């Protein structure tokens, strides 16, 4: 299940409570959640919201991708993923079974739980979503994680600019370090 990164107790919303230690954290990347006015991070722009600071491969972000784009990341890396239901209506047990509609090609899960499954594979294989980023996404990631505003250099054509952004991001900003890897 999910372990409190603080106490280590084992168990579509990312905000998780551990009742033992009262830690607030993200169930996708295990980074801490902060209530409004409680965030200590100097370069964070969100000071009046309940939030955490997530790596680019947290489900917090990747849940907003389409299933098709999540599949594309897996396909580009030749990681297999299920599309068909199991041998014998979403079975995933939620805290209120999920019971939602089970679309064709979504492996017998609802849309949200199928994306969670794809992200679980993406994370297991340490696939980097930045490899599919358009330049706008690379610029956003640069601002978010490197705290600088990117801009192309004189003499840099568009492919070179995009490649530079991608190279600096991947070299200097690790994927989530508390996300479980295989
Ligand atoms: C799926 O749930 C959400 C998705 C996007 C934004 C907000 C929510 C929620 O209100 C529930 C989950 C949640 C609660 C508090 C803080 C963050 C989140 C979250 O998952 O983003
Ligand atoms: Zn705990
Ligand atoms: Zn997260
Ligand atoms: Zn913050
Ligand atoms: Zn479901």
């Amino acid at each position: 299940g999910i372990d409190c990164p603080k106490c280590k107790f084992s168990y579509g919303c990312m905000h998780f409570h551990c009742t033992q230690c009262r830690h607030q954290f993200c169930s996708g990347c295990y980074n801490a959640f902060y209530a409004k006015n409680k965030c200590p991070e100097p370069n964070c722009r969100v000071k009046k919201s309940l939030h955490g600071h997530h790596p680019r491969d947290c489900l917090f972000y990747l849940r907003d991708w389409t299933a098709l784009r999540l599949q594309k990341l897996l396909q580009d890396n030749n990681v297999m993923f299920n599309t068909e239901p199991p041998a014998g209506g979403c079975r995933v047990i939620e805290q209120k079974a999920c019971g939602k509609e089970t679309p064709a090609g979504y492996a017998g899960l609802c849309q949200a739980h199928y994306k969670e499954y794809l992200v679980s594979l993406i994370n297991a294989h340490s696939l980097d979503p930045a490899t599919l980023y358009e330049v706008e996404e690379l610029e956003t990631a640069t601002e978010r994680y490197l705290h600088v505003r990117p801009q192309p250099l004189a003499g840099e054509d568009p492919p070179a600019y995009q490649a530079r952004l991608l190279q600096k991001l991947t070299e200097e900003v690790p994927l989530g370090q508390s996300i479980p890897r295989r």
